[PDB]
DNA sequence: GAAAAGAAGCTTTGCTTAATAATCCATATGGTTATAATGGGAGCTGTCACGGATGCAGG
């Protein structure tokens, strides 16, 4: 379904903020322009801000859990250091 | 083949918020006090065994 399109969204976000290029995620319209030029596609077309908030909105809680769990896999070296000093 | 229906793509719009005028207030700094006002205080008090460096002295 659309869940796979969201998977490529967060994966491109993972590469994007992983390679020290941050400022293009927090602003939204330029980010959607970036996603449209790299050629992601939900239902045969480009991405609208309404369409973006729908596809983020129309979404299941367990799938969201799956997406953040998949997202945390690249950022493992940060989290091991993060929790090694919090084992109280 | 019609017709409701929902998205694509424009707009607004009530709300927010970051930039910036205004103001006030901590802060520094200095001055200025004209009778006279003339040597401190805890110091521990019940180690101790060695040891080397002064220290003093007579031959």
């Amino acid at each position: 379904k659309n869940i796979d399109t969201v998977r490529e969204i967060i994966t491109v976000a993972s590469i994007l903020i992983k390679f020290s290029r941050e400022d293009i995620v927090e602003n939204r319209a330029n980010f959607i322009a970036f996603l449209n030029e790299i050629g992601v596609t939900h239902e045969g077309r480009k991405l609208n801000q309404n369409s973006f908030r729908k596809i983020v909105s129309e979404l299941t809680q367990e799938d969201k859990k799956t997406l953040i769990d998949e997202f945390n896999e690249g950022f493992e070296g940060v989290y091991r250091y993060l929790e090694m000093y919090t084992n109280k």
